[PDB]
Formats: structure tokens, C-alpha cells, sequence
DNA sequence: TGTCCCTTTGTCTCTCT
DNA sequence: AGAGAGACAAAGGGACA
């Protein structure tokens, strides 16, 4: 018989119990732990169900699932209950920071290494705890911490990088590989091809940073003479997760796409310059003629859809959903293209298909409004949040549907909507801002942190901004959000 | 296998102006 | 408002004990 049978059975026996107190996990959360943390992780969560939930740690189930759903999850769980007090008392980290460090493959290694190396990293190397946490919060975080300790001096001194740059390089999966490749390849890339340190840092600062740097070195000559690419265009392609794959695919498919479809190299670069660019290119080669047939989508529209992260997913989803969204939902092809032309286009298309009739019939929005909500990165999240929160925001908080749609119609719209529902009362009743001002602050990208920064300043006033009135602070917060307040917070110093 | 580390792709959020 | 950064997640492969 199949050997995985006993184990699968054990998985299900134990999984059944976890639906009960004190954790109560759903099928989705249980699948997740099983898929990545495996069987021993599911058994571990059960074994330490009580010791984590409340006294004296007090971890939410969502947090227990986050620690458990990785390779070694069992080990991370044991280590968290051991090291979270140590790290919150002896180094002053928050439980959230400890959880974030724990929530990656080999989390036990990262936590123990942070416990070991944080003092030497802050004292002898002048890093902040936040920076130590960031470095540590990726797979192989133990390796990245140890490589930062060893290579920070030689990277700042012999190679001219700032600590911030070293931290940025180190704070991805395979950070150790990226750091080491930069030490070796920075003079080669700078002095042989005229790249700035900053361009090299940008290449190095993604997962697979090492792969992308080595690929830039190899392919930069062939890309710049033969295919007529600018060093600037090559750097942009390489400056993305899986840069190596995007680069190699650009060399392959640039002439093919240009000659056979009439795309410019500028358009090709834009398709290639996201995470999964490789996938976006190969999909365009296949799918463009299919999308463009019968006077359907123009090439230019296919390029736009292609030119975002997961462009492959967006392209395929349009091919599937263009007819059913146009015909049965009364959308123009142009509107479908608008919704698809953002990171997560696939998610957003699917969510419009599912929710357009609900939001229209049940909540009284127009299609135009639904499209406007959908037509940003994270459009799925914003649509789901408008569905959840429109009744409370309008009925309990006074807002018009028009104001809710405005808040929702930017990247982070979900975050903006949730924060408004959360902070509207204290902003208006405790400090006298008008609802229209709160809406105004929140109706920009970065709505959430702009609102948080404002609430911070009115509940624990920094003298640095006391010279500003509430209205001035509002105008500032609408002008440039949290960064503008923060800058002002300094300009005064 | 269980654990650790590395790489790619997809999605979401905030910044920079 | 569009490009850039970066953060978080899901999933697969190498390595090894």
C-alpha cells in the first residue's frame, strides 16, 4: 500500500481537533500548515496549542499559523515560546517583530541568530534593531545576519556602500548570496560597464539578487550592442525578482516580438521589467495574436496588460473573461483592459466578475464605480473591503457612497477603508476634524499611514508640529501623507 | 523525511513627486 | 497619477542529516 497513508491519516486525526479550542482553524489554514510545515508542524501546533494562545505569550491563531506554515515550523514553534520573552525583554523587540522573524523556513535559526547577534550588530556595527529584524525576517535570515556582521565593514569601506544599502541587499531571501556577489561584482559592474553603486544595489536587492547580478555581468555586453539596449534599460529589467529569468528571456524574445508583432524595444523592456517578466514575455508571444484577432484588443492594450507583475496571469484571465465580462456584465473591452493593467490584474478581474452584480444591486454602485475601485493594484482587496464596509461606513459613520468609493480607489484602498472605519470617530469627536477632511486625507495612496500619522500627532503631540494648526496638518497630510509630516517633523529640528 | 537555504513568480501596499 | 521600492506569500529545488 501507499506509504503516505498512515501519515495522511495522522494529519487528519490531529487536524480535526485543531478546529476546536483554543485555536479553531478552518480548512484553508489547516491545508496551508500541512502543505508547508507538513505533518510534524500540524502535530506541533496541536501539542503546544495552549502554551501559545494566551498566558503568557498571547499569540493569535493567525500568528500561530504564520509560524507553523514553513519548513521547520515545528522548530520555529518551540523556539518562539522559548525566545519571544528573551527578545522582548533583553532586546526590546515587540511580539509582532518576533513573530515576523519566526515566520520563514528555518525560523528557529533566524530567532537564535538574532538573539545571538543583535547586540554585536547594534553596538559594534551601528545597526538599529529595526534593521536587524528586517535582515532576519527572510528565509536564511541566519545566513544573512552572519554575512552582514562579516561583510558590513568591507562593503562600506572598500566598496563605498552605506549601511542602509548593505541592509537593503541583505533583506531578501538568499541575502548572504546577494551580499557576497556584490562584494565581488561591484567593481566589475561599475568600472567595466559604468553602473553606479546605486544601480548595482538595486539589482542586488531582490530574491535571487546573486543570479541577477551575475546575469547582468554576462549579458550586458550582448544586450547593449546586438539588441541596441541601453545600460539603463538592462538595469531596469534586472532590478526585479527573477531578474536573471527576465534578462535571458529578453535576449531570446526581443527580436521575435519586435519583428513579428511590431513592438518597440521600449515596450519589450516594460513587459520584462516586473517580477515574472519572463512569464509576461512568453505569454505575449503566444497570446497577442489571439487577443488582437477580429479587430479585438489592439497590440498597445496587450502591452499595457502585460506590463505589470503577474502580467501572464492578467493576460490569460482577460482571454478567458473578456467575452463574459463584456457581454454579460455590460463592460467595454476598454474597461476590462483598465482593470487588468495593474499588479494582480487576474485577481481583480475575477473579483469584478464575482462582485460587480452584488455591488450594483445590493449596494447601489455603478459599474463605473466598481471599475474605478478595481482599477488599482490590490483592486481585489479594495473591492472586498467596499463590500464588507460600505454599510458601516455609510450607516454608522455618516459617509456617502461616493466618499467610500473615493477612499477605495487607490492602491491600498483596503487599508485606507479599514483605517477610516477605525479612526474616523477619534479624529472627528476627540479632535474636531470634519468627516470631509478625514476622507480627503484617506483618498490618496498611503491613506492608512497618513491617517495614523495624524492621529499620532493629535494624541501624543510632537512639539515639532505644534506650530501647525489642525487644518495645516490636514493640508500637509493630503499633500504628501506620512512622508510630508515626517519631513516637516525634521525640517523643524 | 525534516530542516535549512536559495530562487522565481504573483500579489499587495506605500513612496516619490 | 505613473515608476520605483519593498513587503508578504506560495511553491519548488538543492543540500544534508
Amino acid at each position: 500500500q501507499w506509504s503516505g497513508a498512515r501519515a495522511l491519516e495522522a494529519l487528519l486525526t490531529v487536524a480535526g481537533e485543531l478546529r476546536g479550542p483554543p485555536l479553531q482553524l478552518d480548512t484553508g489554514q489547516l491545508l496551508k500548515i500541512a502543505k508547508r510545515g507538513g505533518v510534524t508542524a500540524v502535530e506541533a501546533v496541536h501539542a503546544w496549542r495552549n502554551a501559545l494562545t494566551g498566558a503568557p505569550l498571547n499569540l493569535t491563531p493567525e500568528q500561530v499559523v504564520a509560524i507553523a506554515s514553513h519548513d521547520g515550523g515545528k522548530q520555529a514553534l518551540e523556539t518562539v515560546q522559548r525566545l519571544l520573552p528573551v527578545l522582548c525583554q533583553a532586546h526590546g523587540l515587540t511580539p509582532q517583530q518576533v513573530v515576523a522573524i519566526a515566520s520563514h523556513d528555518g525560523g528557529k535559526q533566524a530567532l537564535e541568530t538574532v538573539q545571538r547577534l543583535l547586540p554585536v550588530l547594534c553596538q559594534a556595527h551601528g545597526l538599529t534593531p529595526e534593521q536587524v529584524v528586517a535582515i532576519a525576517s527572510h528565509d536564511g535570515g541566519k545566513q544573512a545576519l552572519e554575512t552582514v556582521q562579516a561583510l558590513l565593514p568591507v562593503l562600506c569601506q572598500a566598496h563605498g556602500l552605506t549601511p542602509e544599502q548593505v541592509v537593503a541587499i541583505a533583506s531578501n531571501g538568499g541575502g548572504k548570496q546577494a551580499l557576497e556577489t556584490v562584494q565581488r561584482l561591484l567593481p566589475v559592474l561599475c568600472q567595466a560597464h559604468g553602473l553606479t553603486p546605486q544601480q548595482v544595489v538595486a539589482i542586488a536587492s531582490n530574491g535571487g539578487g546573486k543570479q541577477a547580478l551575475e546575469t547582468v555581468q554576462r549579458l550586458l555586453p550582448v544586450l547593449c550592442q546586438a539588441h541596441g539596449l541601453t545600460p539603463q534599460q538592462v538595469v531596469a529589467i534586472a532590478s526585479n525578482g527573477g531578474g536573471k529569468q527576465a534578462l535571458e528571456t529578453v535576449q531570446r524574445l526581443l527580436p521575435v516580438l519586435c519583428q513579428a508583432h511590431g513592438l518597440t524595444p521600449q515596450q519589450v523592456v516594460a513587459i520584462a521589467s516586473n517580477q515574472g517578466g519572463k512569464q509576461a514575455l512568453e505569454t505575449v508571444q503566444r497570446l497577442l495574436p489571439v487577443l488582437c484577432q477580429a479587430h479585438g484588443l489592439t497590440p498597445q492594450q496587450v502591452v499595457a496588460i502585460a506590463s505589470n507583475g503577474g502580467g501572464k496571469q492578467a493576460l490569460e484571465t482577460v482571454q478567458r473573461l473578456l467575452p463574459v465580462l463584456c457581454q454579460a456584465h455590460g463592460l467595454t473591452p476598454q474597461q476590462v483592459v483598465a482593470i487588468a493593467s495593474h499588479d494582480g490584474g487576474k485577481q481583480a478581474l475575477e473579483t469584478v466578475q464575482r462582485l460587480l452584480p452584488v455591488l450594483c444591486q445590493a449596494h447601489g454602485l455603478t459599474p463605473e464605480q466598481v471599475v474605478a475601485i478595481a482599477s488599482n493594484g490590490g483592486g481585489k482587496q479594495a473591492l472586498e473591503t467596499v463590500q464588507r464596509l460600505l454599510p458601516v461606513l455609510c450607516q454608522a459613520h455618516g459617509l456617502t457612497p461616493e466618499q467610500v468609493v473615493a477612499i477605495a480607489s487607490h492602491d491600498g484602498g483596503k487599508q485606507a477603508l479599514e483605517t477610516v472605519q477605525r479612526l474616523l470617530p477619534v479624529l472627528c469627536q476627540a479632535h474636531g476634524l470634519t468627516p470631509q477632511q478625514v476622507v480627503a486625507i484617506a483618498s490618496n495612496g498611503g491613506g492608512r499611514p497618513a491617517l495614523e500619522s495624524i492621529v499620532a500627532q493629535l494624541s501624543r503631540p510632537d512639539p515639532a508640529l505644534a506650530a501647525l494648526t489642525n487644518d495645516h496638518l490636514v493640508a500637509l497630510a493630503c499633500l504628501g501623507g506620512r512622508p510630508a509630516l515626517d519631513a516637516v517633523k525634521k525640517l523643524e529640528h
